[PDB]
């Protein structure tokens, strides 16, 4: 039962919601809340950039373009890296990830893409969660 209280949407609450708290506190930023589908930071992306989340398939289609445009080097490494590099290069903006976590300043990004030259544009910033979902355990048997 210990297991259960851990991973209890209520102590994930309080962590995410701490995390939301810290980053406003030590950065100012808000943590905006995007549409739930997929592994995808289109949405993310598109709110970043245009403002707009209902823009993220057009951030999708360029990502998918920049990349197979760089096939090449790209093919040496879904895979949200990939995309992540991509989408800096091809804004020529910094990308940076933020995440819950426990050790010293979570506040700090977990990692940094990095666009094609150092510029004045505001990095794009976005915010990597795991949400609790329930399937259904089927038995057919």
């Amino acid at each position: 039962a210990a297991r259960i209280e851990a991973m209890d949407p209520a102590t994930v609450e309080q962590q995410e919601h701490w995390f939301e708290k810290a980053l406003r506190d030590k950065k100012g930023f808000i943590i905006k809340q995007m549409k739930e589908d997929g592994a995808c930071l289109f949405r993310a992306v598109a709110d970043q950039v245009y403002g707009d989340q209902d823009m993220h398939e057009v951030v999708r289609k360029h990502c998918m373009d920049y990349l197979m445009k760089n096939a090449d080097y790209f093919s040496n490494y879904h895979g949200n890296h990939i995309e992540m590099q991509a989408m800096a290069e091809m804004y020529n903006r910094p990308v940076e990830v933020y995440q819950y976590s426990t050790g010293t300043s979570a506040v700090e990004p977990i990692n940094t893409f990095h666009g094609i030259h150092q510029n004045e544009d505001e990095p794009i910033r976005v915010s990597y969660h795991r949400n609790i979902h329930y399937n259904s355990v089927v038995n057919p048997n």
